[PDB]
């Protein structure tokens, strides 16, 4: 679903941003992550922390972007 998709930092995915994953208002995907273009999909299974892959191809978030997803997908 659309639910998950969240907007990728343009900075970091050209080497260049310099905030913490988790003062980053945008994604920063671990580079294994699939990413189309802008927009990476979240880990559903990881929100639980219910995740257990090794190298994902949806992203983990940090705290904030994982609050941030419970808020959108509150909304129906
Ligand atoms: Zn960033
Ligand atoms: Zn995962």
């Amino acid at each position: 679903t659309k639910w998950l998709t969240l907007e990728v930092c343009r900075e970091f995915q050209r080497g260049t941003c310099s905030r913490p994953d988790t003062e980053c208002k945008f994604a920063h995907p671990s580079k294994s992550c699939q990413v189309e273009n802008g927009r990476v999909i979240a880990c559903f299974d990881s929100l639980k922390g219910r995740c257990s892959r090794e190298n994902c191809k949806y992203l983990h978030p940090p705290p904030h972007l994982k609050t941030q997803l419970e808020i959108n997908g509150r909304n129906n």
